[PDB]
């Protein structure tokens, strides 16, 4: 799966929100382009004069994500966090050039990414009371993975001691996408654990942070909330729904070829963290079927 790389996967089962920090600082911003800011104004200028109703927004740019020694006391995770913003990512991530911007930020910082925005994404594996995951349809007329399935998710918006909060608004806004775009109720999720944080290397290597939720309704309760909004509520075309039995194969089946890359590293650290038992009882070959 080259369109997809690990940069992190959680101990004990995932993280929950009091076991990370944050350092949010311009040290973490993406660093000015070789021969100026100007070429990421100009394709913004250009994309405005074609869709003038388009907008701007703020964004989270991860830098590095550090894990503390497993088993220890404390903070389990660091997050170093910068700035970025929707127009600096069409201008280098989604620019016809990001190979080139990776390559100069390995000569120039040793850092393949220095010159990207690489916005922080977040996606969830949303498991249902009746043990399947929810995925979701991706209309045709989107730029990237048109057509394709994905997993609940979206791209945060900004606004330990500014760190506590910007964590905060991680793991709430993963719970407020679920919301928005399943049409399901706050009180039927559980609060997230952090599995790990996934690259799209199709994207020039923008990463997401993948979250584990559990929700209280069952598939055919989920499917009626998502359908009852009607089709102006969500941004998907179509709900459905696999066991969690079958997401362990789910890399050896045709639907893999049709997941966008943000999908498969939610699947990926699903099977890793909260699938692949440790101990003697779920371990036992009736309940870990071999092969
Ligand atoms: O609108 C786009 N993507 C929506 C998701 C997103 C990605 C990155 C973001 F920074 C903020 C939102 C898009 C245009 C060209 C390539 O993708």
């Amino acid at each position: 799966d080259p369109e997809v790389t690990l940069l992190l996967q959680c101990p004990g089962g995932g993280l929950p929100q009091e076991q990370i920090q944050a350092e949010l600082s311009p040290a973490h911003d993406r660093r000015p382009l070789p021969g100026g800011d100007e070429a990421i104004t100009a394709i913004w200028e250009t994309r405005l004069k074609a869709q003038p109703w388009l907008f701007d927004a703020p964004k989270f740019r991860l830098h590095s994500a550090t894990l503390a020694p497993i088993g220890s006391r404390g903070p389990q995770l660091l997050l170093r966090l910068g700035l970025t913003s929707y127009r600096d990512f069409l201008g280098t991530n989604w620019s016809s050039s990001a190979a080139w911007l990776r390559q100069q930020g390995a000569t120039d910082w040793g850092d393949t990414q220095a010159y990207l925005a690489d916005p922080l994404g977040v996606g969830a594996a949303l498991a249902t009371a009746d043990d399947f995951l929810v995925f979701l349809r991706r209309s045709r007329q989107v730029a990237e993975a048109p057509g394709l399935v994905d997993v609940p998710g979206g791209h945060p918006e900004p606004q330990d001691l500014a760190g506590q909060l910007v964590v905060h608004e991680l793991f709430s806004s993963v719970l407020q996408e679920i919301c928005d775009e399943v049409n399901l109720p706050l009180l039927t999720l559980s609060q997230p654990l952090l599995l790990g944080i996934a690259r799209n290397e199709t994207s020039a290597g923008r990463a997401s942070a993948e979250f584990y939720v559990q929700c209280s309704l069952t598939s055919e309760q989920v499917r009626k909330h998502y359908l009852s909004g009607g089709p102006e509520a969500h941004e998907s075309t179509g709900i459905f729904f696999v066991e969690t039995q079958n997401v362990r194969r789910l890399p050896e089946t045709e639907m893999w070829a049709e997941l966008c890359p943000s999908a498969k590293g939610a699947i990926i650290l699903y099977n890793r963290v909260q699938g692949s038992p440790t101990g003697a009882a779920l371990g036992s070959p009736a309940l870990l079927p071999p092969l």
